[PDB]
């Protein structure tokens, strides 16, 4: 398991949590020095438990699929909550079984569906450590519309930060003041599968992408990523989605 406490949190403690999260994901090899997530894990070992504590010390446990860093569901007191999707239903066979009741959320976990449920795109939803405190608090008691927004915050401040050093740093800058994600942040989130694929394909193609990946940079300008020498590959991305799962 991994844990993060918002009470007393600062950029350093958040950084330690994201390091722990990354290190909790298993891999047998690295591709261009980046951990390659496994094609498959069997049984309960497929799921990592994240214990998150709001400023008041109340807690939820979030279940994360270790092959893709997808959030499956979470436990709040004696109630479990899972996304309305087959992968999450499968997860419910293994985690939070001791919960008194299980609620299936009225949406799947993908960004497009969560934004519809929340009533806004995540371009307009502030993120940061304060927002994460709010998200945890919202998830403690069921409210599906509120939870969609909370989950958009949760996914970005945990999973996406684990995937990209740039996103981790963006949240560290928002340790005491929320701000909507940069255009680059959104770009990286949307390109993780594509980037993971091209980096794996680059092995066997002299480090060259079979298909270029278009990203927005820290400046708001649209760059094109063609090979493993790019900063996105050498410094930014921290985990690769296995091509088996793409
Ligand atoms: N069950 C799920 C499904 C998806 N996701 C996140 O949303 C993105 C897909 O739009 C994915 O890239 C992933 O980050 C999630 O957190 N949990
Ligand atoms: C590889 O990517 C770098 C950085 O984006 C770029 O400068 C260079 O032109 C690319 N090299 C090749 C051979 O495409």
């Amino acid at each position: 398991d991994v844990s993060f406490r918002l009470s007393g949190a600062d950029p350093s403690s958040y950084g330690m949590f994201i390091k722990d999260l990354r290190n909790a994901l298993p891999h047998t090899e690295k591709v261009y020095n980046i951990p390659l997530l496994l094609p498959s894990v069997s049984g309960a070992g497929r799921y990592l438990l994240m214990h998150l504590f709001n400023y008041d010390g109340n807690t939820i446990t979030v279940a994360v699929d270790v092959t893709n860093v997808y959030i499956m569901g979470y436990l709040a007191l004696t109630t479990s909550y899972f996304f309305n999707e087959p992968a999450a239903d499968l997860a419910s066979q293994y985690v939070f079984r001791s919960a008194r009741r299980k609620i299936t959320l009225p949406y799947s976990g993908n960004y497009e569906r969560l934004q519809i449920a929340a009533g806004k795109p995540r371009e307009k939803i502030p993120i940061g450590l304060p927002a994460l405190d709010t998200a945890i608090s919202t998830l403690l008691h069921y409210d599906s519309t509120a939870a969609a927004g909370a989950l958009l915050v949760l996914i970005q401040t945990t999973a996406e930060a684990a995937r990209f050093k740039y996103i981790e740093q963006q949240i560290q800058e928002r340790a005491y003041r929320d701000e909507v994600p940069s255009s680059a942040t959104i770009s990286l989130e949307n390109s993780w599968s594509g980037l993971s694929k091209q980096i794996q394909l680059a092995q066997g193609n002299n480090g060259v992408f079979r298909t270029p990946t278009v990203l927005v940079d820290s400046k708001g300008n649209r760059v094109q990523i063609t090979n493993v020498t790019s900063n996105v590959v050498t410094s930014n991305i921290q985990l690769l989605l296995n091509t088996k799962n793409i």
